[PDB]
């Protein structure tokens, strides 16, 4: 496994996910903050797109790609240190897949289905009800939003991969 970083360039070559599996890995924050995004510079309801963020318990995150549509899932109120990706794809006009940020690195696990689709993969332990746990073990298959378009990376992120 090799784990490199912290890497700043602002943009991730869809190319360079297609071969193998990438974890996308980032310090836990300080606050909530953007961390990357997949989609077109305007929100478009027929492309698929992603967007996440961290967000720090008790805030309030507002997606910027998706700021454009009506949907209640454009934002989220925070109640963990947590991982918040927006996205949509198919059918689905918007969800929010959130997962507790458990320890002092969090990320995501991309795996290439093939040149132009990739498994975006989540993962953390979480509590609901007050005293009920759940392991969230979550993954979502994105084709690439269009051609051209790549990963726009806006913190600093570790890259892990084999």
């Amino acid at each position: 496994m090799e784990i490199t970083g912290p890497h700043t360039n602002t943009v991730i070559e869809w190319s360079n996910l297609i071969n193998t599996n990438t974890w996308l890995l980032y310090q836990k924050p300080l606050n909530s903050v953007r961390l990357l995004k997949h989609g077109p510079d305007t929100y478009n309801s027929n492309l698929a797109a992603f967007e996440l963020w961290y967000g720090k318990s008790g805030t309030t995150i507002t997606s910027v790609y998706y700021n454009t549509i009506n949907n209640q899932n454009k934002t989220h109120d925070a109640n963990s240190d947590c991982l918040i990706l927006f996205w949509n794809e198919g059918s689905t006009q918007l969800e929010k897949q959130v997962v507790t940020f458990n320890w002092n690195v969090g990320g995501i696990l991309i795996k290439p289905i093939n040149s132009s689709r990739m498994r975006i993969c989540m993962s953390g332990m979480e509590n609901f009800n007050n005293d009920s746990f759940n392991w969230e073990n979550w993954n979502h298959e994105f084709p690439r939003s269009n051609p051209g378009i790549n990963i726009n990376m806006y913190t600093e992120y570790f890259l892990a991969s084999s």
